[PDB]
């Protein structure tokens, strides 16, 4: 029944919020819909895989909050394999390369590719992390899909193809589904294009030893019986002195404050009294999550390494079920595995098939891309379709269709009386990641601490010391990369000498 | 507890479904979240207005199902006033006109305006009413916003302005918010541009005497205690022999079948066991409703008539709070009133103001457009912001953002085990209107009748005889309108 704060949702954001409040002396209860904690992170354990992340998995430099929390919980990280060559598969042929970016040899194509990535970052510099709708051209950029932006910027099909894959991979949505403003904000708040796509020195550098699901499981261990599993919240009442929170199985909880630590659209599953303010009421119907199937194919050995391939494949084309892979072998060199994402509309299309049918398609693709018959001999297969999850709605995160961020964005983390909002979608740095979940959870908790007169307003948004274990190298640009003209810029330079 | 069918939602769709099933001999229960029936229709009664529709209101020719249902319930219609001239207000000036369409005098602009409306209808002819995702260019048109389509088609700012207002008014959403495929489907399934925008011979021809809320109230009268008010459904369980439906106030209902007669996205308010199939699970997060405030300003007399204005105003520009008005005077000539819509992003912007502040803005606008100081002296004001409604989500209807209709559209009225789907959003003719609500409700009811072996498959989709009271004139095009070139067509000819 009675406590200081009810946290709705037991993912990383909710658990982190509850941990901070618990550590401050407050009585907290976490209400979780599922029979487990972790939400969009899920570690499966069986004898064939030992452990495997079927949801959120990768951490990297600049993600200092998730690194600190996990370290405090006694977790270790290890480096994702990027010793050997990456592969870019384009028009049925594989091109091995090193470094973060696939190489381009055609000089026109090179100018186009260089200008695209640069423009994304240039446009991002105009967007405040904490308030994207305050960008000078906010409305113009928000009334545009990423597809429209790509059509205007990319003068070659090759750049357009790669930019499209980039959008699909970062936000599990089609370029035509998402707002240009939102996507440009999304990349900037992760530290830019290079940081977001990189393994070494980027978002995919590392995983947790034993899986990322341990983050939530271990906070549950600290909180004990304060975490209530299989308690989906159906009803929040704010008309009286104390807030009343009801669950599906008819339990009632009373608190001074509530943290909502669920994806914004899943707020729709709760009936509110009094009704939500108009803007939030409509916002939560306008913010879907992306579509993805995460698939892991297991092999006897990491045979791609013998061919000097790290296991990273960037795969172009409509025919390919998977557009991106990474080596998912354990740090000890055993349980050899390839992790692949089936993205956006392909997740929808290929969900109709059986498990066995999807395994076949993947093996045949990997055999092609890696040039190895060994890819046709899997020892085990695991997969998870996040689109089917009632209490997630999809993965990785919430995307904003055109027109929404400028109209409703302000409302995302605006408190509704005594309900405060966490969840990775409300973060300002690495929103959509486990990092952002920690940021939002701890910020929401501190908003409540301020409301109770326990901390000054100054202390609601706290910065994070850099990790000593996972330090960040700065992102550099060459002189050529900064000053080489665009395609239309080169063409303008031709029309001027001819006068 | 026990019955044959639980209907979730007591709007027109739910009530119509329940009526049909009840008339067939089945035991039905309607579970309604609000303390009233009618949903997106709501008639307010007080001494100052007598009655006024604050939600769905207009009916017209080709809407034969809502007309028949209402007639059976003992309702009458009357004609919306369109005797005098319409007004097009453009760049701070009023242009009186007659007929459905605002006149254009510049020849280049004329060609551009003609080509736009014609193209909309040409494109619509390629889209099947019952399956828009089966259009030959479905994916291409679905991956585009209406804003993109307008940018490509309209060579003049004048056509683009009017096309934009048209989109805002039909679907209470911005051109950049909506899929081109979905919007072109939407217009076609209402019978085309002319049918959808017309008062005389169109969707806005008539209202019900006493209000449209009587449709739902009177079906509730017929059903008696079978309608349960303030019973929001929170939980549907399909794992056992009979379907279990739970409400917020802890009541349990058992049935063989369920009709979901709520806006698709409001399905999110229900927890399902087992979980929904993947496609429906994601669909219901991708389908928002538009934004609108309906406002009615009352006057001593319908003074605009003395100036030979019917009361219809089509008002261009960002500054104008209201883009469209109609005469809302009672058929007897009293309770003089102007109905206006505050659309899309303007609903959001102007919701921050007080009631009195909105009234002032409207009166000053109407004074400008109608050219009368009499507009500055309102006797009464009524309004409703549909954006704030927990159990509606907005108004008039569900719109589809780019990419959604081709990916998830198939799933809209696909049965989930023993749950069947009604609601105006699942209709194939006048979806988004009271007409479509009737179509969908009765179709969903018949799907269940077929599932029980009571009717043949042949009988699930029934056609409707034309109303003798409100007959439809056909939509005609002149030779010139059909064959006059576009702007780029004229330039190609040069
Ligand atoms: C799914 C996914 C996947 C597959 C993958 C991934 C991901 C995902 N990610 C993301 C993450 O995971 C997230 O963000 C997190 O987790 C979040 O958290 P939060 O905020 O907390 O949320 P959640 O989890 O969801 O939780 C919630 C909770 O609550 C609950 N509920 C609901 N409802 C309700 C409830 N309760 C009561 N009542 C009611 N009503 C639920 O149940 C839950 O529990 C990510 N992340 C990171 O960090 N990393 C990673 O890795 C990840 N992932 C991916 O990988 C990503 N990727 C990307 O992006 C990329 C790649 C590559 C390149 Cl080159 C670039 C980019
Ligand atoms: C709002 C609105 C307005 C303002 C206006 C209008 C409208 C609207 N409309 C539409 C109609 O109204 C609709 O469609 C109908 O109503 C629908 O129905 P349904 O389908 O049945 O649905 P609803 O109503 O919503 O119902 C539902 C129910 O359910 C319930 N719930 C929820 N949730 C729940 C429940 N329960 C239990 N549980 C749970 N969970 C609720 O509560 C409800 O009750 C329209 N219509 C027609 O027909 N007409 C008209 O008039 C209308 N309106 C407008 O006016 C339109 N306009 C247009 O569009 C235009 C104008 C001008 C031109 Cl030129 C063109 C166009």
């Amino acid at each position: 029944n009675k406590c200081d704060v009810v946290v709705v949702g037991g993912g990383i954001s909710g658990m982190a919020a509850a941990k901070l409040l618990h550590d401050s002396g407050l009585n907290v209860v976490v209400l979780e819909a599922r029979d487990r904690v972790g939400g969009r992170t899920y570690t499966l354990r069986n004898q064939k895989v030992k452990y495997v992340d079927l949801g959120g998995s990768y951490v990297g430099p600049t993600q200092n909050r998730i690194l600190r929390l996990a370290k405090e919980l006694g977790l270790e990280t290890y480096k994702v394999n990027e010793v050997e060559r990456l592969i870019h598969h384009v028009k049925g042929k594989s091109y091995p390369f090193r470094g973060p970016f696939p190489p381009v040899w055609n000089p026109i194509t090179y100018l186009d590719h260089n200008n695209f990535w640069r423009t994304m970052d240039d446009m991002g510099r105009e967007i405040p992390s904490d308030a994207p709708w305050k960008a000078p051209l906010a409305e113009e950029w928000d009334n545009m899909t990423m597809k429209e932006l790509l059509d205007k910027l990319c003068w070659t099909e090759s750049a357009k193809q790669l930019a499209t894959l980039f959008v699909n991979l970062c936000v599990t949505a089609e370029t035509h589904e998402v707002s240009a403003l939102w996507f440009l904000w999304y990349v900037k708040q992760c530290g830019g294009t290079t940081r977001i796509i990189s393994t070494t020195n980027g978002g995919q550098e590392r995983k947790f030893v034993g899986g990322s699901g341990q983050v939530s499981e271990r906070i549950m261990d600290l909180l004990g019986d304060r975490v209530k599993l299989e308690r989906p919240v159906i009803y929040i009442d704010q008309t009286r002195e104390n807030v009343l929170v009801e669950t599906l199985n008819h339990e009632m909880y009373e608190a001074k404050y509530v943290i909502s630590a669920i994806p914004p659209t899943l707020g729709m599953k709760i009936h509110f009294n009094p009704p939500l303010p108009m803007m939030r009421n409509q916002m939560i119907t306008r913010v879907p999550l992306g579509s993805v199937i995460k698939c892991i194919v297991y092999y006897k050995e990491p045979f791609w390494r013998k061919k000097d391939y790290c296991g990273t494949m960037i795969i172009d084309g409509e025919e390919a079920p998977v557009a991106y892979t990474l080596d998912d072998t354990k740090p000890e060199g055993n349980y050899a595995a390839i992790m692949g994402f089936i993205l956006a509309h392909k997740a929808r299309k290929l969900a109709r098939l059986t498990k066995e049918e999807r395994l076949k398609k993947l093996c045949e693709l990997y055999a092609k891309v890696l040039g190895s018959l060994e890819a046709l001999e899997p020892v085990h297969y695991e997969e998870k379709n996040w689109c089917e999850e009632q209490y997630s709605g999809g993965c990785y995160t919430t995307y904003f269709p055109p027109g929404i961020l400028t109209q409703y964005g302000r409302v995302l983390r605006q408190p509704v009386d005594r309900i405060y909002f966490a969840g990775t979608e409300t973060a300002t740095h690495w929103s959509g990641y486990m990092e952002g979940a920690v940021e939002a959870g701890e910020r929401a908790a501190r908003e409540i601490l301020h409301a109770m007169g326990k901390i000054p307003e100054d202390e609601i948004w706290q910065s994070e010391p850099e990790s000593v274990d996972v330090p960040a190298q700065p992102i550099t640009t060459t002189f050529l990369e900064r000053h080489l003209p665009s395609v239309p810029g080169l063409l303008r330079l031709i029309g001027l000498t001819t006068i």
